[PDB]
C-alpha cells in the first residue's frame, strides 16, 4: 500500500549524466563502483541515502565545515549525500568539490522555519531539496526571501505561500513532528491535516515527501504511525530520514554543550531545551535499513529521490 514515487526514464536519465560529471570531475564514482573481486554483474543499488544532513554550525555561529560530513560518507561507501544547513547554502562549493574527489553524488537542500497562515504564528520545520538547476535558483530565492524581510529572535523564516512561485524543481520532506502536518497529526486535527497536505498535493505532486524519523525523541512513533495511517489513506510517499546533526555518536556531548552556550544555559539547568537525541548522527546503510526494517517503502524513496536531485 506505501507509495514508492520512481524516478521517471528522463530523471533516470538526468541521474546517469549527473554521475557522469562526478566521475569527470574527480576520477571514481561510488556508485558505479565495483568491490575487488565482486564483477560488473553483480553490482548493487544503494537502499539508503541520507537525505537531511546539518554540519556542527549549522543554525549556531561559526563556519560551514563540510569536508568531514563527506569523508564520513566516504568512509562508509555512500554513493550520495545531501547537506541541508539551517536556511544557508554555506558550506556547498566545498560540499560539490569534496563530493567530487570522493566519489559522491551531491545532493543540494536546506533546512526552514515556516510560518503558514493556517497554524497562525507558529513556526515549523520543512526541509527543500534541489532537484535540478532551476530548483537549485529557486532555493536560492527563497533563502534570500527570508533574510529580505527582516528577521526577530526566532530568526529567518519563510511564508508557506512562497512555495507556491518557487515550486520548480523543488522536493520537500514534511518536518516529521515538527512540520506542519505532523504537529497537526499529533494534535488530531484532521480538518487543518486536509488543508495543508491538500497545498502539497496541489503545489507539490509527488514531490512531497512525509518524513518518518526514528531517534528516540518525543511523539516521534507516535507521529510516525499516524503519518503511516495518512500516508496509506492519501496515496503519499514516506521518507526515512536520521535528521544528521553530528558525524558519529561519540559527537553528542560536543554538540549538546554547543547549543547550550549559543541558547544561554548551563547543562545542568532543568529548563535546558533538550531538542537533540545522540542517535542524530551518521548512521550507516545497514543501521538504517535495520531501524526501518518494517518500512521498506521509507527507504526506497530515498533512493528514488537520491536519483531524481541533479544540480550540476
Amino acid at each position: 500500500k506505501l507509495r514508492v514515487v520512481f524516478a521517471t526514464d528522463e530523471e533516470i536519465a538526468a541521474h546517469e549524466a549527473r554521475l557522469d560529471l562526478v566521475q569527470k570531475k574527480g576520477g571514481s564514482c561510488l556508485w558505479r563502483a565495483t568491490r575487488e573481486s565482486g564483477s560488473i554483474g553483480s553490482m548493487s543499488e544503494p537502499r539508503f541515502v541520507h537525505l537531511r544532513v546539518h554540519s556542527d554550525y549549522s543554525m549556531i555561529d561559526g563556519p560551514a565545515k563540510t569536508a568531514p560530513l563527506v569523508k564520513k560518507a566516504a568512509a562508509l561507501g555512500m554513493p550520495a549525500l545531501a547537506i541541508t544547513d539551517f536556511t544557508n547554502l554555506c558550506g556547498l562549493v566545498k560540499f560539490y568539490g569534496a563530493g567530487h574527489g570522493a566519489g559522491i553524488k551531491p545532493i543540494v537542500g536546506a533546512d526552514f522555519n515556516v510560518q503558514c497562515d493556517l497554524l497562525g504564528d507558529e513556526l515549523t520545520h520543512l526541509t527543500v531539496l534541489a532537484a535540478n538547476n532551476t530548483g537549485y535558483q529557486n532555493l536560492t530565492l527563497l533563502i534570500s526571501k527570508a533574510y529580505q524581510r527582516g528577521y526577530g529572535a526566532a530568526g529567518p523564516i519563510i511564508d508557506r505561500d512562497w512555495l507556491i512561485e518557487l515550486n520548480e524543481g523543488l522536493i520537500l520532506l514534511s518536518g516529521g513532528r515538527m512540520g506542519d502536518v505532523g504537529r497537526s497529526l499529533l494534535r488530531g486535527n484532521s480538518a487543518l491535516v486536509d488543508e495543508c497536505v491538500a497545498f502539497y498535493e496541489e503545489h507539490f505532486p509527488d514531490r512531497y515527501f512525509l518524513e518518518l524519523i526514528r531517534t528516540g525523541r518525543p511523539d516521534e512513533e507516535s507521529y510516525l504511525h499516524a503519518a503511516v495511517e495518512l500516508a496509506e489513506a492519501r496515496g503519499l510517499p514516506v521518507v526515512a530520514t536520521n535528521d544528521v546533526r553530528f558525524i558519529d555518536s561519540s559527537d553528542f556531548d560536543a554538540h549538546e554543550i554547543r547549543v547550550a552556550i549559543h541558547d544561554g544555559f548551563t547543562l545542568d539547568d532543568p529548563k535546558r531545551p533538550r531538542n537533540y537525541s545522540p542517535q542524530q548522527y551518521m548512521r550507516s546503510e545497514e543501521e538504517m535499513c535495520e531501524l526501518f526494517a518494517d518500512i521498506p517503502e521509507a527507504l526506497a524513496n530515498t533512493v528514488e529521490i537520491a536519483k531524481r536531485c541533479n544540480v550540476t
